[PDB]
């Protein structure tokens, strides 16, 4: 557990409010299992909604990998991410699921193999599925705050971030102790962006700063 008290006294920082968050005040109970297969956006193409099979778990998260696909684009959702529902969540809104983007057969393979992988298949109930959590009306972040924060370029990690700029409703990421090469910009709302103290309410690892 990440000592984010003494981190912020010595860097003489405050950490950024919760309001300014879309995530929950508690972080969400996971109730997934590995196995339990799910419809997510394939985030190769996220006009397609595509069977996923949870891969990993990890304090309110889920890694996720789209049945067919390969082994290397891997990907991290939150249990209350809007961007994933339970089998069946597609067809009833008037859609169709579809291939991932990296399907390892050709495409008019496609509809007889969903019928296999979802024969007898492990499904994530509707119930495990957490809502939504409340978005903030406005970018309520300040220059200076910091925060915990996904590295995009390796997403099983969460670790300590300043906000370096803000232009309108995007925040400027920046990592403690890392090259800028791990710095992003994001929405306000952005989902990969916790505030101080959640993975350790939520029991997912913390990465202190860098050595450079
Ligand atoms: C924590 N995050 C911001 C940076 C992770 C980089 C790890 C990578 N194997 C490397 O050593 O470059």
């Amino acid at each position: 557990a990440f000592d984010w008290d003494a981190y912020l006294e010595e860097t003489g920082s405050e950490a950024a409010p919760a309001k300014c968050f879309k995530q929950a005040q508690n972080p969400p109970n996971n109730d997934f299992k590995i196995g339990m297969k799910l419809e997510a956006l394939d985030p190769r193409n996220v006009t397609s909604t595509c069977i996923a099979t949870v891969v990993g778990v990890l304090g309110s998260r889920l890694r996720l990998r789209l049945d067919g696909s390969d082994s290397q684009n891997d990907f991290w959702r939150l249990v209350d991410s809007t961007e994933i529902h339970a089998i069946g969540h597609c067809e009833k809104n008037g859609g169709m699921l579809q291939p991932p983007l990296g399907f390892c057969m050709n495409a008019s393979s496609w509809p007889g193999y969903l019928c296999k992988i979802l024969n007898n298949a492990m499904v994530a109930p509707e119930e495990i599925f957490q809502p939504e959590p409340p978005e903030p009306e406005e970018n309520l972040f300040k220059v200076g705050q910091k925060l915990e924060a996904v590295d995009k370029k390796n997403p099983q990690l969460i670790c300590c971030a300043t906000v370096d700029a803000i232009k309108d409703d995007q925040i400027h990421v920046t990592f403690d102790g890392w090259r800028g090469a791990f710095d992003y910009w994001c929405n306000y709302r952005s989902r990969d962006i916790f505030p101080a103290g959640w993975c350790a309410r939520s029991c997912h690892p913390m990465q202190p700063p860098g050595h450079k």
